[PDB]
């Protein structure tokens, strides 16, 4: 079937339900091997997660799991996850080699449907006051943040910097992280960074660069221990709706922009290099 069309009926079905796939965890999905999933797969199986009440983080093909002893229940039903690649085929008239791109699909399960795997396969309290640990991370993201008195967190583009109100004034350092980590996913977008602003100008209004945001700020909350705040997202969702049901491949892109956002903050804090 059309897995373009299928993903996003998925998630058009979970906005219009109120509460969108990414929304769902309030844990990263990992494959067999341990390595997290990425871009639209983290959404889908936060949304499968959620949709049938999986605790297990990991994901394995029916042969994955036969490989470690685990046989899949009976009855139970897998999951889609979508690849991404070229392949190599050939002209026809002439043999020439042109790698063609595709959209393939995989069909996973929880490891909650799986018995007899091994073992392994089966949030920190910040109070009020700025917390060490993430102001270390943020400090290593790069990113100029200023703070005034002003109640409002916003990113300049214009003069490049994060402005966040007093942390006093959230009576929760959780609050106040969360806030930062959706300002910092903005700032990734910068014209020296990953360039949304210039590539991605939203002519027909959809809010693509909030939804970017919004997604991308999920996978930062998951990765740092935080709880992303929703209640700045109600004046989009409209414009969502309305672009996934224009352009059933537009989550895609989202998703897959939003997994650079978070990746450029995690890179740069770790000091990443080629």
């Amino acid at each position: 079937f059309d897995l373009y069309q299928h993903v996003t009926d998925r998630i058009i079905a979970s906005i219009e339900a109120g509460t969108p796939a990414w929304r769902k965890p309030w844990q990263m999905p990992l494959r067999s091997n341990g390595e997290a999933y990425r871009g639209i797969n983290v959404v889908m199986l936060w949304l499968t997660a959620a949709e049938k009440g999986y605790r297990s983080a990991y994901w394995f093909t029916y042969r994955q799991a036969k490989e470690l002893g685990g046989q899949v229940r009976k009855g139970e039903k897998g999951s889609t996850v979508v690849k991404f690649g070229t392949i190599e085929r050939e002209d026809e008239q002439t043999g020439e080699e042109k790698k063609i791109p595709y959209l393939k699909g995989y069909t996973v399960f929880n490891a909650d449907q799986i018995d007899g795997l091994p073992e392994q396969y089966h949030a920190r309290d910040l109070g009020t006051a700025a917390d060490p640990e993430l102001d270390a991370f943020f400090a290593a993201t790069g990113a100029d943040i200023r703070t005034s008195s002003e109640p409002r967190a916003y990113y300049n583009p214009t003069g490049d910097y994060i402005h966040m109100p007093p942390i006093a004034t959230f009576h929760s350092a959780a609050g106040y992280y969360a806030t930062l980590a959706h300002e910092a996913t903005h700032w990734t977008g910068h014209k020296s960074r990953l360039d949304r602003f210039s590539r991605f100008s939203d002519r027909k209004s959809y809010a693509f660069e909030e939804l970017i945001a919004e997604i991308g700020n999920c996978m930062l909350c998951a990765s740092l221990g935080l709880i992303p705040d929703f209640d700045q997202s109600a004046a989009y969702v409209q414009s969502w709706l309305r672009a996934l049901k224009d352009d059933k491949r537009l989550i895609f892109k989202a998703a897959t922009e939003a997994q650079k956002a978070a990746d450029l903050l995690q890179e740069n804090a770790a000091n990443f290099q080629r």
